[PDB]
């Protein structure tokens, strides 16, 4: 019956929904919809698990993207085909600034495009910027639930290891492009490393789709469980102010 | 004198943390005179600088001139003097059919069709405006009830070929920029201007807060009145109040 | 508990294994593992389901990579941390050549790097090339079972849609870089489109690891059972690389 | 007015086909005053224009302002008005230990460290001055007896990080320009400035003739920021191109 | 056009006698020596850096044609031979190894090249792999076993210069442009076997046009070792790699 | 026997020479050298044929470079090692402008860098500019010999065929980068295609060596695609720089 190639979903399945909360982990999908009205599992294929929920009478989608830009770009595109116009990304991130602690919540304004997929939508010249209303909603909801929040630039990498300048690896080597890259992003005022924002933000911003980015700090490079739900409450509360 | 170009000493600013930065040296005094105690400080090359006061706190109005290069001088030297927040007011060319001459555009981030931005950060780095500054600008525009569009701006190092203008001497647009206007349109870019990429990049990569606002003087879907200038000017000053 | 951050595995779970068949789909793991002796499930986290099996009394690994180079870079890296030196990828592909049909088996010599993750291991000048022994084992395993095989260059994209030049999408546009791209890879003799080989092949070739790639054709682009043949080939290839 | 920025008509030129183009608008009058019948034409933004007469021929003096963009406006609009020959006169920073403050530097071609040049020609294309324009400048310099150095000039879109200045607000320079001055120096580049790349590229690729000449005001092997032979040369050079 | 189907090489389709394989050395002087390992070799033409000979291998006609040093002259040779009817190109060259484990006199077979050249970009963008044909590489590896050489199979760095691109400081200048500064070490860590000057162009332009191409080279110097080989640095290193390229060609006719 | 690796020459062989005429054809070395006094053959190895000659009783070298940058970069570097500080290239060229004719002499000020070897000396931003004194003598020699001479930009390709947008080729196809590039170079006022100037000028300008570039038009590309003044000019130009 499916409308799209990967998600295994019809336009009818969205039930009029126009906004989607897009977490990375399939196992975090249900936990998010649970904070909303009438949650029901829609479909689960590959790393794309999807649920439908309700927020103030209007339908919303929660759908996982998986790790990295490519997988994300499949999800966002197919959700867009289905009718979704607003994308809210929740995820996890590693802070590169000393003042940001494990537990702090990060709202991304724009991202450093250290990926490949963004270039398949707009040339490097193009800014991987978030939607203004989405970011506003993400911050005003963050201030409203009493979260220690930092708003700024994120480094978005195609690799977990070398692109985020991790040295404790099989080779122990980091390619020239990324040698001392973290020290540079730090100096530029970049808050954090994650893997999906550059793709999400570029492909939405260059296709009239609205996207926001929020993430909870798991590790701090320079240096628990209640940490996560803050970003989960925020990404759900922000959704209400966007419907 | 403390800085090489602006001819300003730290004292001339006297505590000022924010600077409204127009393009035209002639547009400077006109903006400074919407605030309290407007005093001319210096004037050298294309950099004309005035000091005004806003709610009892000192503010700088300083022209950047045309292009990223001269912007990179004015900004750098104002930053040396203690300015931490920049609000650029400018003129702009709309490339979207729904944006009319007279409107106000608040730039979230800029398409880096320049060279100067690369001297601060590689191309991967976004040319994004400071969040607080964008908010101030948008809310200032909301209050005075101006027609406002918030989105992406194409920031070129040239007025003509980089903005795909053909009524030129050569009538030629180099491959890179041939058909590029139709491309920016499809991507949801609102406008062309010539400074934002440089300003927004050099600020977001050095801890400086920057905002971008511009009045639409032309719509590119048509060709290549006066309430346009003063509307964006009222906004940039109103936003300034809120970042002091 | 675990010697690696993502896979949820220890060196012990591998039992001395040095070869990993690396499929895309987690669902494909058990199937591939079941063509071998003593197949056992190891772990399953995110997009990485891992099984261990045996061939001629040698420990073999089957571990999924998910979609795209990013997650592929995680699996390969963490398998490298646990002892794997030979990586055989099996996947699915859309053939861009007119005379490569649905059901055909394709062995990748090297890949057109239309990805990001590979640049995190080597500059663009460096070739996304397969190991020769792996490629040899793959082609020879392919010909020994009679499958229609093609040996050549694969275009490896970071997107399923604009990078593989699909216009049949939400916006209907393809970025300038990729507009008319498929028609150019065609004349260059590129066989097919997929999404992982550029990363896999680059990160192995520049890090002293061995990698090979085989894929069954599910789509012919100039236009718009199959599974088990590539699966048989990848196991038969693995057999010849222990 | 026939042009958007300069505020000038073709008639203001009086058949002038040559424009001496300074950076600083406050220096236009001074150049024009060294010629016959100097008449102020217009002043808008950073563009101040004067007509002058030389050997009984109309010659424009019009300022460009700091940087490629502001220059690319002035040149284009002067070219629309009738100017076909462009001589830039400005200030520069020497990067060779043996170039003295006051020396005149003639540029043969420029290191394209700018952005505007790419809006006229791809990076492969040389930012090269016109031969006749360069000759006129060298021959003029040798006739007045100024200490003259002829060679390549690094043309940066910024005054500070692109010219590797460290006495800045942040005190940092981006990776690309970290140790870039030493490289230009080893390659025998004479000096830094901000307009020549743009001028020379946009002219040489549009059938317009351009020469470049500058006065040394600071030596970069000693200071970052400092504590008119150039002017006479650009006028005499113009005299020979009329 | 003094009886020539091509501009540079000075050859006609007839000169080839239906030869579809060409062994392509870099040095015009090496051409006669290589054809001398085959039956009925005859000089065809000699213009510029392109000296060509026809020989017979297991009864079938084969071309030996020099390319000259670098991608530009190689691309001319390959293109013009392809017009004449050549579909398979086997390059036999000399090389400098960069791995400590690769000794002088060793034989190296290239799977693919690091594109430090310019001419390859005239056939495909930088993302396209400078990969050798599978059958050509298979033929060379098997031929190496037949001759009994010490063989390594892997990635080669193909440079457009002999000096700064191969990070040689022993030059008039003594400087190396930022791009190639500390590059050899990086290639070493990336397992690159050797430096040479033609493979990247040959392999790209052949793989991107339906032509089969192989690459074999003999190590005449190791860039990490102190001791540099005697008068016959090439003489019997050539004899190994040349004997292999000819043997590989037998299995591609 | 030899102080250099390729040319087979010793510093003594040059007899104090500091200027070299560098043709691209080893067979044309003798002819060129034959126009001077005391022409002695020195060496022939690979594509590098080197003669010594005397001009106004001052030693001069004629050394072939072969086709392309790589081969040229070796010759120049090794001649430079042996004492040569001035290089004068004399090649054949294909004109891309309608007004330039078969037989016309083309003097290069600077080159469009469509090569790879130049990048081994300077980044792309650095201009491939000829030495001012070298060009001057070449233009002056051009007047002396009396020939239709054009001075300007040259497009310097790493291929005879696709980089010069030729279609009389095996495939009949040209890569995106160069498809429609010839007329693009036309509109930019580029005079001609050749294969060695970008490397020669870049490697000399960025290394403190003097370089000059002259050529004889053998084909006009607006009309077709395939098949001594320049020789005399490059010899007479040498006389002015010894
Ligand atoms: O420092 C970090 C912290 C978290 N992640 C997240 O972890 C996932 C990969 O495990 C990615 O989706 C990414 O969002 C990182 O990549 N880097
Ligand atoms: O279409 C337009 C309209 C206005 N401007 C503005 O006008 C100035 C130069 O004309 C620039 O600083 C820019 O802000 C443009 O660049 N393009
Ligand atoms: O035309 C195709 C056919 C299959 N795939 C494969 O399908 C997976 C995504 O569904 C990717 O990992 C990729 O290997 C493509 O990318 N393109
Ligand atoms: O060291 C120097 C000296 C002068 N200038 C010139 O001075 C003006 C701005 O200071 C610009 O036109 C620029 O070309 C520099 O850029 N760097
Ligand atoms: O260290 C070496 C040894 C040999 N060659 C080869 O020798 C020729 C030039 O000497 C070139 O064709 C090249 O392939 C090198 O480039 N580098
Ligand atoms: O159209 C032409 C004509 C001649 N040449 C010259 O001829 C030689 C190759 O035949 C090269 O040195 C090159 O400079 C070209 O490159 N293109």
């Amino acid at each position: 019956k499916s409308d799209v190639f990967h998600l295994g979903l019809t336009k009818n399945d969205l039930q009029g929904a126009q906004l989607a909360i897009v977490p990375g982990d399939p196992e975090r999908v249900e936990k998010i919809a649970a904070l909303m009205d009438k949650p029901v599992k829609l479909a689960s294929h590959r790393e794309f698990t999807s649920w439908r929920a309700e927020l103030d009478g209007k339908a919303v989608i929660v759908c996982s993207t998986g790790i990295g830009g490519p997988s994300t770009s499949i999800a966002v595109e197919e959700l867009a085909q289905l009718g979704i116009r607003t994308f809210l990304r929740i995820g996890t991130t590693g802070a590169i600034q000393p003042h940001i602690n494990v537990g702090d919540v990060l709202v991304t304004t724009a991202s450093v495009r250290l990926d490949g997929a963004s270039l398949h939508f707009a040339p490097m010249e193009f800014p991987a910027v978030a939607d203004f209303a989405c970011t506003t909603a993400l911050v005003e909801a963050a201030k409203s639930i009493g979260a220690t929040t930092h708003v700024g630039v994120t480094a978005s990498s195609d690799t977990f290891y070398p692109g985020q300048e991790r040295y404790d690896t099989y080779s122990g080597r980091v390619v020239r492009r990324f040698k001392g890259s973290m020290e540079e992003w730090q100096a530029m005022g970049v808050m954090n490393y994650e893997m999906e924002s550059a793709t999400l933000l570029t492909m939405c911003a260059s296709q009239g789709l609205r996207a926001g980015m929020v993430a909870g700090v798991i590790v701090n490079r320079t240096q628990m469980k209640q940490t996560e739900s803050h970003a989960v409450k925020i990404v759900v509360e922000a959704a209400r102010r966007l419907l």
